[PDB]
């Protein structure tokens, strides 16, 4: 009952996976990189009783298409807003994580209308330096090494090191031998992997690249200044995003209350894949009781 | 992280367990017989982010007090009075169970503007008859024989099979011997017990006893026409509330959700703490936006 689904947008297509009856509202779940709504089999039934789940895979991702394009960030934001207006979504909670938090804050930045409410995790800001990025040094090394000319083409093209170390790296428990093969699949050649290469590529830090900084600084304005519901997942240590930066950063916005997982990196729906969807669920419930008192 | 406080109240005395910033909005966790706040003891941390949360060991409970006081429903709903005038509790969002669930439709009944929310499992109702009593013939049996006197009295009194029976026997996974500790600690004596035994005797079926049967009766309409929303809580196959009692049930109120978090009996919170903490704490960071 988590089903697969095509559809043409734009020059290509996208899948998606949809759980949940579908006079409940709209709940789309956003992955990063080099995930796929794959990430999220084990949320979205927790919360299909109170919502209408989408969760779709990035162009160039998971079962989505593989078009000749550049990968870039507004990319990525281009095909995902033709995606939800080809599903007829004007009204959605967000959930999402990595550089689908980007999307997420870009999307709400541009349809402030949209968003009945963010739940979000390990989430991308801009970095004015690299001691912002990261919780360790060798991540730092690693992100540098992939954002380096003809280094990163053989990390990560080559040897797909962001599929097959990063992201096992970054998960406690250790990932089947199934799990693994699913998060591989999509990146079987060489040529499918550079959406994955260009996403690092994207990330503003330093203020290079200067487009994905701009937008990403707007959008981090616009959610400081939104007033939806907000949820913040942290884990310990956390990667992108500390314990105390959560709190630091959950006091420049409104209504954003602050969940903590526990002991996690940066993928932690693999971690605590039941916390999450309880959390979720159970939010989108009083976000919805509330609502209909009040417009009552 | 969870600290134990204590209060005057009524010439008595009343603990309880706390834990979140005080700017954060009140919940009030509500247990019922025979526990304390400790059954919440995992629950509570998961809440804490969003909530000043107070658990109350009600009085004959727990650490507190042990007057000479009869310990009926109004009784414990007259010391809970005192200590959230005592604690300057005027709004809060309340978590509850078994009698703490009477308590808590009692309350809202009494004090509309109170309840910011009511998260809630296995609670009781005006029961027509002993049918509408749990699931099993052997319960129906068990309570019939706790209200019946001198028999009662035998069973919870000298044997404490509140405590050591019905307790376990509605938790599925296996209490730990420091969990069940804690659990018979403040029943040591045999005068200890009483108001264990009396709360079955409260219970509202078939009109019995009158006083209790209208004041609930009262406070289940008032929890008809409330429209602050509410978390009900099921167990699969639960005790006092199945999954499709639950259903029905919830189509009665305004603004109910149900969370079914399958295996489970009487006690919820020993064998889903991290579903319902999660889920409550969710919930209340969600009417809070939604509010404001
Ligand atoms: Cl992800
Ligand atoms: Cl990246
Ligand atoms: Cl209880
Ligand atoms: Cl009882």
């Amino acid at each position: 009952d988590i089903s697969l689904h095509h559809r043409a947008v734009l020059g290509s297509t996208m899948a998606y996976r949809e759980t949940g009856r579908s006079d409940a509202p709209h709940v789309l779940f956003l992955h990063g990189n080099p995930t796929s709504s794959y990430i999220w089999r084990n949320i979205m039934p927790l919360v299909a009783p109170v919502g209408h789940c989408i969760a779709p895979d990035l162009i160039g991702y998971g079962q989505s298409g593989k078009p000749d394009i550049s990968y870039r960030f507004f990319d990525q934001a281009d095909y995902l807003d033709a995606l939800i207006d080809e599903l007829g979504i004007a009204s959605a909670y967000l959930v999402a994580q990595d550089w689908g938090t980007a999307l997420a804050f870009h999307l709400a930045a541009r349809r402030p209308q949209l968003v009945r409410g963010l739940a979000f995790m390990e989430f991308i800001r801009p970095m004015r330096d690299w001691s912002d990025f990261h919780q360790h040094d060798a991540a730092r090394e690693t992100f540098r090494k992939f954002r380096t000319p003809g280094v990163g083409e053989a990390m990560i093209l080559d040897n797909n090191a962001f599929v097959e170390r990063v992201l096992p790296g970054s998960i406690l428990r250790t990932l089947s031998e199934e799990e693994m093969a699913a998060y591989r699949a999509p990146f079987a050649t060489r040529e499918s992997r550079m959406p994955t290469l260009m996403l690092p590529r994207e990330l503003p830090i330093a203020g290079e690249p200067a487009d994905v900084t701009q937008a990403l600084t707007a959008a981090h304005a616009a959610l400081a200044a939104s007033t939806y519901p907000k949820l913040l997942f942290v884990g310990s240590p956390g990667a992108l995003v500390s314990p105390a930066f959560a709190a630091e950063f959950a006091k420049t916005l409104k209504h954003c209350a602050v969940i903590q997982l526990g002991a996690g990196g940066h993928y932690l729906q693999e971690d605590h894949p039941e916390a999450i969807g309880r959390s979720v669920a159970g939010w989108i419930a009083g976000i919805e009781a509330a609502s209909a008192q009040r417009h009552a």
